[PDB]
């Protein structure tokens, strides 16, 4: 690995060089979009759920294909028409700054806790599969390296050539990794060989008898929980969703949603296959006899990172230091948000009223440090939990149904008051654990759906009850003409949901079919990445 670490350091040198050196189209808003969901905690994420449970897991990607499409649509026209830029802005509007502040803490427990965990987690078990450091030790120097673009970090070219990195690393591991199956009959077999070997991991709604039902519930994954999961992400938080569309017309901007929502039926197939073709191998005795730190239900998510030492040596330099950078960026990123809900919505607003934007700056810089040492602290334990998709999952449902559901009333229901939100989403916490902590042995999807549900009936009933006029003062008025996307807009929409019924049809109607799938699928999202680049660099 002479010529790896050479390489590795020319990329790493190369991405902090572009960064100290330093309207919207459609395809660009589109592309903007869905660039969130290629990153390296998706890639080891996704591929770990796609070694434990195979491609029904593109479930959450190909169904925020139909949430786009409703986003955009509904959502978006509310947040251009009544004027908000972010969404806590949207809850100060609509309700109240005691709120904003209930949300704020849920938010920052989510970052530390879950978020950033997760992260370092996914990141420590890469380089430990691939340079050989321990967890705790790789956890750790993830950590120092986050915290020097903290206190001293203080980024668009740096993205681009990122996600390049990223698809391109994807790709090739699975190209390396589909031609290791298919042996002397080359890539093509491979395809078709591991859709013989386990059909099980290409099947979309999943049986109670399936040990992983109780992670992805079967068809709960189109008319459950997993609603919960996109919407309170694509509807609400995405705080980038009405930034990149304040970014031209809504007309165009919806196209790059519609288009947005196009390309989140290709990205499973750069992101959950890796682990799909890890599991073929692994479970096969002669390949793995060939080869001479492996993927466990445990520890699914060294899925990715165990194919990628396989890789040739320039090309594994590159796929290892994009994946390095983006964990780092994606640290960042997390730290920051932390830090600036915590200094604007905790801080200012409360412990020091006017402190200025140069002290806030130095307040989120300690802010980001403490979340980072506590999150450093916390990473180390989520090393057997098997899939950290699921614990993303799981973990933010504790508090993505409450919450939701002030939005989706506070959006829709007039008579939504803050007394009502208030009311609701503190008795979302003891209902939602009451739920998994109950011996129910219920699918956390299943609780989520509910969660949502009793805190909806909730504020429902406080706000009818405590409201003394009929529509809140605060209440969103606005509809109809609201609503109206064009003609391109729609035929897109309907092309997506004839896609989607044919992609969780396929399978059971022509096995054989799925061949085409994976490799069409995996196919666009080359091609599509190159290209999209190409016409950027324009």
């Amino acid at each position: 690995s002479f010529i790896d670490i050479m390489v590795f350091a020319i990329y790493v040198a190369i991405i902090i060089g572009v960064g100290l050196w330093v309207s919207l189209p459609w395809w660009a808003v589109g592309a903007s979009l869905i660039a969130a969901n290629i990153s390296a905690e998706q890639f080891i994420g996704m591929s770990g759920s796609g070694y434990s449970i195979g491609l029904a897991i593109a479930s959450y990607e190909w169904m925020s294909a139909i949430t786009l499409i409703i986003v955009g649509k509904y959502f978006l026209p509310i947040f251009i028409e009544k004027g908000i830029y972010t969404i806590p802005e949207f809850v100060e509007k609509r309700f109240n700054k005691k709120l904003k502040t209930i949300l704020a803490v849920f938010w920052i427990s989510l970052y530390i806790f879950v978020n950033l965990t997760s992260v370092l987690y996914l990141g420590g078990l890469a380089l430990e599969t691939i340079l050989g450091i321990p967890l705790m030790y790789s956890i750790l120097g993830l950590a120092l390296f986050a915290l020097v673009y903290s206190i001293y970090g203080g980024v668009v070219w740096t993205d681009v050539i990122q996600v390049f990195f990223l698809v391109l690393g994807g790709f090739m591991t699975t190209y390396m990794a589909v031609s290791f199956i298919g042996g002397t009959d080359g890539w093509f077999a491979g395809v078709s060989k591991m859709v013989d070997a386990a059909p099980g991991h290409f099947e979309m709604i999943l049986d109670q008898s399936n040990p992983q039902y109780m992670n992805l519930p079967g068809i709960a994954v189109l008319i459950g929980g997993l609603w919960v999961a996109n919407l309170y992400y694509w509807g609400f938080n995405q705080y980038i969703i009405q930034r990149t569309l304040a970014a031209k017309s809504v007309s165009e901007a919806q196209k790059g949603i519609v288009f947005a929502a196009f390309l989140a039926l290709i990205v499973p197939f750069l992101v959950v296959l890796p682990g799909i073709a890890a599991y073929v191998i692994t479970s096969d005795p002669q390949l793995m006899a060939s080869l001479g730190n492996l993927p466990s239900a445990a520890n699914a998510d060294k899925a990715y990172p165990w194919l990628t030492q396989f890789l040739p040596v320039g090309v594994k330099g590159v796929v290892f230091a994009a994946l390095a950078a983006a964990i780092v960026s994606s640290l960042a990123s997390m730290l920051n948000s932390t830090a600036t809900i915590f200094t604007m919505d905790i801080y200012k607003e409360y412990i020091s009223p006017d402190s200025g934007d140069h002290k806030l700056v130095n307040v989120g810089r300690t802010a980001a440090v403490v979340a980072l040492i506590i999150a450093a602290l916390i990473a180390p334990m989520l090393g057997g939990i098997g899939q950290c998709f699921q614990y993303i999952q799981e973990y933010t449902g504790l508090v993505s149904p409450g919450i939701l559901a002030v939005f989706l009333l506070g959006l829709f229901w007039k008579k939504t008051t803050s007394k009502g939100a208030i009311i609701g989403v503190v008795a979302s916490i003891p209902f939602a654990l009451f739920l998994k902590f109950m011996p129910l042995s219920m699918p956390f999807m299943d609780q989520m759906l509910y969660t949502l549900l009793f805190t909806m009936v909730v504020i429902a009933f406080t706000s009818l009850s405590t409201s003394i006029n009929d529509d809140d003062p605060k209440g969103i008025s606005v509809t109809s003409s609201m609503f109206v996307t064009d003609r391109s807009f729609n035929i897109a929409a309907y092309g997506i949901m004839i896609v989607l019924a044919v992609l969780y049809t396929l399978f059971w109607v022509n096995a054989d079919a799925e061949i085409t799938l994976i490799i069409f699928g995996v196919m666009a999202g080359v091609i599509g990445t190159i290209l999209l680049i190409s016409y950027g660099i324009k």
